[PDB]
RNA sequence: GGUCACUCUGCUAUUUAACUUUACGUUGUAGCUCCCUUUCUCGAAAGAGAACCGUUGCUACAAUAAGGCCGUCUGAAAAGAUGUGCCGCAACGCUCUGCCCCUUAAAGCGCUUUAAGGGGCAUCGUUUAU
DNA sequence: AAGTTAAATAGCAGAGTGACC
DNA sequence: ATATGATTTTA
DNA sequence: TAAAATCATATGTA
């Protein structure tokens, strides 16, 4: 039919595709076809939308769990007849419950309690347990810390629970233990009737227990599958089959390169090292070199030698054996000079069993039989295991014996599976089959994936099986020696660094080192106040903080440019604010001034002290997702796609740097707020982007040092653009394809769009003079798709609750804390008039302070009693706030605003249009709504839909709509629609920052519209085509 | 010779998914409590006392998406007892269901019916736990 | 905040085979 | 980003 | 005035 390459350009939001057209010799003739799909949509204000959902269930199940157990320990009080059914009411709960636990619980410690003084104390322990340690394991004058909490912490701060405030108490759950037995003995002895056996057993193992983190298949769901036999899973890397590979792997690849030349080990030398690894703790290379005697002009090849001991570096080290070796040895079970007596099979199942279970439950489970109960105690008591190879057990079994017996990694898997390449599904297919899924767990990759897939089979089924289809992946161009060895040598010192820092903090007790490591760039003294910290308390989680100077509120970094330390003084009245807004913007002052100085003097990179002080967009984000979302693209595609191409391998897999060079040599270098149509652009570029090219390029910057960013190499002579030496696909590339990718000629973007085809046509006619061959059927011009959102799903409700008191006459309150209220936010204070003098004594430290509460607020604010007695603390006070709607929550006891609109219906009568609002919650209780928008009315006298009302369809988000007014004519992607206005915005596909508010046209009235109609479209932008539905679809 | 892809290993820099807990925060309700509008009561008047409502501080208890379920034991039933009790803000997918949109053939006069095929998106099906 | 896990890719290095220029 | 209150301009 | 545009503000944390 047509022989294609099929250029992409994948973005995290985009897929630009591009087709080009080639003679038999496969080179590019024409230029046929291009697109760009967008299916952006995420990122909370800043990570991902399935973390959302994820940390949603995490506390739903927090919650349900104490709740729970709080109801069983109500339960087990009434059983062990500390309360007697008289004490419930109908709900459940206590009746008369004491509000008094902190003061029982000291007191319990000195008198007999009341059954509903006691049941207090219990349900009080259970309620708030404290945190208990997860990790490998193996005061003074208070007696319990609910006398420790009255006593100290009721005394200096006024309050025992915490606050963001002032944060003072967090309890040991081990501590609250003692606590607990401590009151069931004192209160036994005080005779207390319920000191009833189980109810002490069953109190303290509610208190005690929480699900493990890790049970079951719960590894082995996560864990991926043998290279060579993909039916078994891969192996621990603490097994004894799996050190021992490894250990093979480098004792076969390693070389010693001498005066000249360089040589394998010999037989010898390998029977000299195989079981010298097992004999001692580890092998450095030091005892390598002494144990085969080499010489001294012999060196090991690949490893570092700088100005180092290089060879100190242990060259292996048997992780595993030695660590069950000093297990057994520690517990006495085994001769610190004998070697281990348990077999290769045993040392696997044990090395297993631990990496892939973590209760003692579970992997005594698995050893019980198999291994005597004396020593699984003492390995239960001391190993902890993680990580896997990338071979199964069994693949290893067979493999390990051949490397043994001399063979290399490669001759071994050659001889035992064919090749060293694994075991791949290559099954041809005409149409890109569906993306696996079992095998990408990072959602975003895969909606990525699975839109590029989606684009690939709209072109095959429109023009058929391409020839090729050309990739662009995040690699960089082939580096020169001086280059890389320059990348190792940095690479090197990250190593370096690392256990430099690690040791001098080892020294005196990731987070960690990181705080040490900063206390030193600072000269010590803290950035914002300069007092020179007290070099001890690195642990007093709130004295020192490892602050975001730049906020990640505003920002969007958690680099190592942004995190300037300093003590819990100076971050408290900084809220969110850059270190210049924090430290008095337009006027000198003397932190500010202190700041500069610090800064100055501060070996904090250079780069970093730009970027502490400067004075919007998140600029550098998520390159990864795109990289693994291409790498493996070209994996995918060139396993399992027909294609026509003249080769064996007929994908090519180009990367940015390449695409950057060949636009830089034909012209096409510009800046990208203009559209979201330059990935169309990208694609052709990569389209016409080749092996060839790949090469000449590699060898251009790697041997004549031509640089891979702008394509220019000094000579001393000058410094000229490597420009004449990549040739572009024919002799008006830049004009035919910004022609074809924006409807105007290169030189200037003012000129109106060709935004037709008979426009386009003519006017590539007329600007191309010459090129007959650029103007064909398949030219359209460039509509972006955007791919539509028709989810039911999503946020109920805003998370923060109001109260719904008077939401009568359309008012909610909140306590806006003093350190947060402003002016504006006082006005509404609700006793603003029922305290006057608490109004003017506000409004007095505010006007005060500038208007700024963080400094307004610092030093504590009270009430006055009119003797002119100082009487109660303020800490925040209750402000109304506008509700003209929202989502009751809590039990029906509070407000919050709506959080995502699913979708909008849409009806006309008498030529006018009225639209329905249908929010996620109702959605959820199968509330259909009945009330159309009306501008500026409560929805109580909203229009109500009845059958008189004609039904025309439904928006969800990014559907394509057009609207008439007898203005103008619109056409682009719903996007929102107003309660307040009952106007829509549109998206213009290319998102062209010119119209509207950059691409988005706000407040488009479609009350009055002459027509108001949904189209649809395909994935390259084609079959734009208007749909009309029938029935007003259900909520469920 | 070079370049690239892929396998294995060591490393440097980053990213993602799943899980178990904690301490806060928000609203509701109580008690004690700060202020304080209005209204009563006793004062000859300074004052004292009460009530609803607002609301400061501390402490407790409940709720912590809007919403849907499940085991196990008693029981003819009604219903009781009981649980390290479970789902719900993501994405994919087309075997079933639903909606939109093509295309072909037949038969009627741009539309419908039939038949078949194809595509998209889902409130449908999976990951996903009963 | 604490904590147990698995997965992925860009780069550097070491051992390999095989397509493409 | 979305949801939507508050304000201005057009018809 | 009704409808259409515009401006303006807020969003759970360790």
């Amino acid at each position: 039919s047509i022989n294609y390459i099929l250029g992409l350009d994948i973005g995290i939001a985009s897929v630009g595709w591009a087709m080009v057209e080639i003679d038999e010799e496969e080179n590019p003739i024409r230029l046929i076809d291009l697109g760009v799909r967008v299916f952006e949509r995420a990122e909370v204000p800043g990570d991902s939308l399935a973390m959302a959902r994820r940390l949603a269930r995490s506390v739903r199940r927090l919650t349900r769990r104490r709740a729970h157990r709080l109801l069983r320990t109500r339960r087990l009080l009434k059983r062990e007849g500390v309360l007697q059914a008289a004490n419930f009411d109908e709900n459940g709960l206590i009746k008369s419950l004491p509000n008094t636990p902190w003061q029982l619980r000291a007191a319990a410690l000195d008198r007999k309690l009341t059954p509903l003084e006691w049941s207090a104390v219990l349900l009080h322990l259970i309620k708030h347990r404290g945190y208990l340690s997860q990790r490998k394991n193996e005061t003074g004058d208070f007696r319990t810390p609910a006398e420790l909490a009255l006593n100290k912490f009721e005394k200096e701060s006024g309050h025992i629970r915490n606050q963001r405030s002032d944060y003072s108490h967090t309890f040991s759950r081990k501590d609250l233990q003692a606590e607990l037995i401590l009151l069931f003995e004192k209160q036994k002895e005080f005779g207390n009737p319920h000191v009833s056996g189980g109810l002490k057993e069953g109190i303290e193992t509610l208190l005690m227990t929480q699900r493990p983190a890790l049970s079951g298949d719960a590894v082995q769901k996560m864990l991926g599958h043998c290279t060579f036999e993909p039916a078994e899973p891969k192996a621990a890397k603490n097994t004894y089959t799996a050190e021992r590979f490894i250990w093979l792997t480098k004792l076969n690849n390693l070389r010693i390169l001498e005066q000249g030349s360089e040589r394998p080990l010999t037989d010898t030398e390998r029977a000299t090292l195989m079981d010298e690894p097992y004999r001692k703790s580890k092998l450095t290379y030091a005892q390598a070199r002494k144990l085969l005697g080499l010489e001294d002009t012999a060196f090991f090849k690949g490893l570092r030698y700088g100005k180092d001991n290089a060879e100190a570096s242990t060259l292996m080290e048997m992780k595993a054996y030695h660590a069950i070796s000093r297990a057994l040895e520690k517990e006495g079970l085994k001769d610190k000079k004998s070697p281990l007596n348990l077999s290769p099979e045993l040392q696997d199942e044990i090395g297993t069993a631990f990496s892939l279970f973590k209760t003692d439950e579970d992997i005594t489970g698995r050893l019980k039989d198999r291994i005597q109960p004396e020593i699984l105690e003492a390995l239960l008591k001391h190993i902890s295991f993680d990580k896997f190879v990338q071979i199964s057990l069994k693949a290893l079994r067979r493999i390990v014996p051949l490397m043994e017996q001399g063979k290399r990694y490669d001759e071994a898997c050659a001889e035992i599976y064919g090749d060293h390449y694994g075991k791949k599904n290559t099954e041809e297919k005409i149409y890109l089959p569906p993306i696996p899924a079992d095998e990408i767990r990072n959602p975003v990759v895969l909606r990525a994936l699975s839109q590029a897939r989606k684009v690939i089979n709209g072109v095959v089924r429109r023009y058929g099986s391409p020839a090729r289809i050309h990739i662009e992946t995040a690699r960089e161009v082939g580096k020169s020696f001086k280059d890389r060895k320059e990348i190792e040598k940095r690479q090197e010192e990250n190593r370096k660094d690392r256990e430099k820092a690690a040791a001098k903090f080892r020294e005196y007790f990731s987070k960690d080192i990181l705080k040490l490591r900063l206390y030193e760039q600072q000269h010590g003294k803290c950035l914002y106040s300069g007092k020179e910290i007290n070099l001890g308390r690195l642990n007093e989680k709130g004295y020192v903080e490892i602050d975001h100077a730049l906020p990640f509120s505003r920002t969007w970094d958690d680099s190592f440019n942004n995190k300037v330390l300093v003590l819990g003084s100076e971050n408290q009245n900084k809220g969110n604010q850059t270190p210049y807004e924090y430290f008095n913007g337009k006027d000198n002052s003397r932190e500010w001034q202190e700041f500069k100085a610090r800064v100055e003097t501060s070996r904090f990179p250079r780069s970093k002290k730009q970027r502490i002080l400067l004075q919007d967009g998140f600029k550098e984000r998520n390159l990864n997702d795109t990289r693994y979302v291409n790498r493996f693209l070209c994996q995918f595609v060139a396993d399992r796609m027909r294609l026509t191409g003249k080769g064996k391998k007929r994908v090519f897999a180009s990367n940015g740097q390449i695409t950057n060079l060949l636009r830089g040599f034909w012209g096409l270098r510009k800046v990208r707020a203009e559209n979201d149509r330059h990935h169309a652009l990208d694609a052709v570029v990569v389209a016409c982007s080749t092996v060839a090219m790949q090469q000449k390029i590699t060898r251009f910057v790697r041997y004549k040092e031509m640089n891979a960013f702008d394509g220019k190499t000094i000579d001393t002579g000058e410094v000229l653009h490597q420009k004449t030496h990549f040739p572009q696909p024919w002799e008006f590339f830049a004009q035919e394809v910004m022609i074809r990718v924006f409807g105007k000629p290169d030189g200037k973007p003012e000129f109106e769009e060709a935004d037709t085809l008979e426009k386009l046509r003519t006017l590539l006619a007329e600007k191309l003079s010459s090129r007959p061959e650029a103007v064909h059927e398949y030219v359209t011009p460039l509509f972006v798709s955007r791919a539509p959102n028709r989810k039911m799903s999503g946020q109920g409700h805003m998370e923060t609750v109001k109260s719904a008191k008077r939401l009568d006459e359309g008012v909610s309150v909140l306590r806006v804390p003093l350190t947060q209220l402003k002016l504006k936010d006082l006005e509404k204070m609700v006793n603003r008039e029922r305290e006057p003098k608490l109004y003017e004594a506000l409004k007095a430290r505010l006007e005060a302070h500038k208007d700024d509460p963080a400094k307004a607020f610092a030093e504590p604010f009270y009430k006055y009693d009119k003797a002119g007695n100082r009487t109660q603390q303020v800490k925040a006070v209750r402000v109304e706030q506008v509700q003209k709607t929202g989502v009751w929550v809590r039990n029906h006891n509070g407000i919050a605003d709506n959080a995502t609109m699913v979708r909008v219906d849409v009806f006309e009568k008498g030529d006018k249009y009225y639209l329905v609002p249908i929010y996620s919650w109702q959605v959820a209780k199968g509330i259909l709504p009945d009330r159309a928008v009306v501008q500026g009315k409560d929805e109580e006298d909203w229009q109500l839909i009845d059958d008189s009302f004609n039904f025309k369809f439904s928006l969800h988000p990014n559907d394509l709509v057009e609207v008439i007014t007898k203005k103008a004519r619109m056409f682009g992607y719903f996007a929102s629609c107003h309660r307040g206005t009952g106007n829509i915005n549109i998206r213009i596909h290319d998102l062209d920052h010119k119209i509207g508010k950059n691409g988005i046209l706000e407040g488009i009235g479609v009350k009055t519209a002459l027509s108001f109609q949904k189209y649809q479209i395909d994935e390259l932008g084609k079959e734009i085509r208007p749909c009309r539905l029938k029935k007003r679809p259900p909520v469920r």
